[PDB]
DNA sequence: CCAAGTTTAGCTAAACTTG
DNA sequence: CCAAGTTTAGCTAAACTTG
């Protein structure tokens, strides 16, 4: 279901620490749209390899894919600071 | 260094899913201040997953709260608003 | 039901951080 | 430089969830 266009599956991998097979398999998965069996059966990996595979590269993309100058942060806070970040949220979904 | 008594040890082990090596492995460093290499010595196994034994116990008790007026906050902010969130984290770390 | 995809404790490699 | 510890991609297993 979840696929990427050719370009932002290039913007997920700009220096993405992987290996040259993650890649692949990511772009046969998320870009050719090619099951994810298909490199578990010609690469003789576990259904579990393939799928953490194309998880990282999709993670990648959900890491960026945010507005310019902006970053997901998440942390247990104390309640004060807590709230702040509410706020912080709410402000920064108006722009 | 990070080391726990047997009532914090017996509460960290207390819910979490883990099998009975990684139990021993993490008793010995955090509870009896046995190195951590020593522990890969005897059961054959590399510095890292000895390393990762631990830190589960380690991690399981440190989120045993405990001030829950603390909670989990996730957020898309600014850069220098994303700074002091990750700043305020790392201030928590060390107050625990 | 069947097939495919997800999740997580546990491991190694190996590069990196600490003291 | 070394020793001990940390980190993380990549892998399995196996139980679980989706289509």
């Amino acid at each position: 279901k979840k696929r990427l266009t050719e370009s932002q599956f290039q913007e997920a991998i700009q220096g993405l620490e992987v290996g040259q097979q993650t890649i692949e398999i990511a772009r046969g998965v998320l870009v050719d749209g090619k099951p994810q069996a298909t490199f578990a059966t010609s690469l003789g990996l576990t259904r579990g390899a393939v799928s953490q595979a194309v998880h990282r590269v999709w993670a990648a993309f959900e890491d960026k894919n945010l507005p310019e100058g902006y970053a997901r942060v998440t942390a247990v806070l104390p309640e004060h600071q807590a709230y702040i970040v509410r706020k912080w949220e709410a402000d920064a979904k108006k722009k």
